[PDB]
């Protein structure tokens, strides 16, 4: 038995998939610790920038997560993703400690621009700004990519890089009551939030695990974002992006939420 995520169905992404919205041909990049082979994802490809671990296979179990919230397969086992249609590629940008360099990052980053992925879903925040990133991030926004960004887990009043900069749409969490997450980071630059605690999703060792962070709010944005280019084929990075704030849910405060809970039905009909 498929079993369907608190978050997934928060988002509404059933109620796209029944009218045929899942993600079919959108290709997604999924920047993290790498992606295992697991029944309920299907793979399409990847690149590793980590010295030392060559292989897209993970070796943290937070990548695999974050893949599984945005395209686990809508089959009859595991869980569902918001676009379980989704071409997913792994793009390891941390190693298995769960950190990476602003390097390693960046050529991942300029990796998507450069293979033609529609959206980059990084869950990494640094406190510091970081040149060589911004490059990379206004890189692929220019070569089409739509860059999707957790906003950290710090709990403060100001958002990460690279989710601070103007061309990364940054990514909040919610809890079970649609209020903010303790730990999630709010303040200027933040666009949306979507669910990021609790959240069940694929881990290696063909199992489920539950974690929390904004690093899991993350996947269910570029999940909806994905139905968004499934349904406007020709639309661009920027119009998918201003699109799913115009369409979230109003949860009250700007600063705290951003334009709101992202609706993957109101962003895709
Ligand atoms: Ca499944
Ligand atoms: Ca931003």
């Amino acid at each position: 038995a498929q079993s369907v995520p608190w978050g997934i169905s928060r988002v509404q992404a059933p109620a796209a998939h029944n009218r045929g919205l899942t993600g079919s041909g959108v290709r997604v990049a999924v920047l993290d610790t790498g992606i295992s082979t697991h029944p309920d994802l299907n793979i399409r490809g990847g690149a590793s920038f980590v010295p030392g671990e060559p292989s897209t296979q993970d070796g943290n179990g937070h990548g695999t997560h974050v893949a599984g919230t945005i395209a686990a397969l809508n089959n009859s086992i595991g869980v569902l993703g918001v676009a379980p249609s989704a071409e997913l590629y792994a793009v390891k940008v941390l190693g298995a400690s769960g950190s990476g360099s602003y390097s390693s990052i960046a050529q991942g980053l300029e990796w998507a621009g450069n293979n033609g992925m529609h959206v980059a879903s990084l869950s990494l925040g640094s406190p510091s700004p970081s040149a060589t990133l911004e490059q990379a991030v206004n890189s692929a926004t220019s070569r089409g990519v739509l860059v999707v960004a957790a906003s950290g887990n710090s709990g403060a009043g100001s958002i990460s890089y690279p989710a601070r900069y103007a061309n990364a749409m940054a990514v909040g969490a919610t809890d079970q009551n649609n209020n903010r997450a303790s730990f999630s980071q709010y303040g200027a630059g933040l666009d949306i939030v979507a669910p990021g605690v609790n959240v069940q999703s694929t881990y290696p060792g063909s199992t489920y695990a539950s974690l929390n962070g904004t690093s899991m709010a993350t996947p269910h944005v570029a999940g909806a974002a994905a139905l968004v280019k499934q349904k406007n084929p020709s639309w661009s990075n920027v119009q998918i992006r201003n699109h799913l704030k115009n369409t979230a849910t109003s949860l009250g405060s700007t600063n705290l939420y951003g334009s709101g809970l992202v609706n993957a039905e109101a962003a895709a009909r």
